[PDB]
């Protein structure tokens, strides 16, 4: 933990953080952040500070259910919707904020998905991408659409079997902690420093 974080909901817009950070958790993980997203964010306010980095995991409508990997876009149209308000929240509230964005499994098909759909000026602003086990990987190329390749960077482990076009659950998929402690941060990091300084 934590493993609920809600500091764009509630976050100051008098105030902004320099960076905001919005995360999709994985099939019938816990809070807003599951598993993966925690590690991601430790590292962030290290980086940023406390006050610099608001952390905001995708809850509300995201029910995170395992059968709406099997939809088209591998995820929920009401979770799309949640995803997309809360991309919209941070364009509002602190419109010179710098995103970033990331999900694990059905998350990173969220992230996917919602990145896709956003208005280009939002979509824009997202510094960095992180995706984890993306259950779209092969059918979308290993990319996010309408999103550039430096700015996203997915973890796809060998064996995990939803990276190959599958949606059986092996090992591999359950081994994403290393990638959440270190190198996904650590891009997330590099790519906001690379337009912010």
């Amino acid at each position: 933990g934590r493993t609920t974080r809600d500091d764009l909901i509630n976050g100051n817009s008098a105030s902004c953080a320099d960076v905001i950070f919005i995360y999709a958790r994985g099939s019938t993980e816990t809070g807003n952040l599951g598993t993966l997203g925690p590690s991601i964010a430790s590292n962030l306010e290290s980086a940023f500070g406390k006050d610099g980095v608001w952390i905001q995991g995708v809850g509300g409508a995201y029910r995170a259910t395992l059968g709406d990997n099997a939809l088209p876009r591998g995820t929920s149209s009401a979770a799309i919707r949640e995803m997309l308000g809360l991309f919209q929240q941070a364009n509002t509230k602190c419109p010179d904020a710098t995103l970033i964005a990331g999900g694990y499994s059905q998350g990173a098909a969220l992230a996917a998905a919602s990145i896709e759909d956003l208005d280009s000026a939002i979509r824009d602003k997202i510094a960095g991408t992180v995706l984890f086990g993306y259950t779209k990987n092969l059918q979308n190329r290993g990319r996010i659409p309408n999103y550039p390749a430096d700015r996203t960077k997915v973890f796809c482990n060998t064996g995990d079997l939803v990276c190959t076009g599958s949606l059986i659950v092996a090992a591999p998929h359950l081994a994403y902690g290393p990638d959440a402690r270190g190198p996904a941060p650590e891009f997330l990091i590099e790519k906001v420093r690379a337009v912010r300084g």
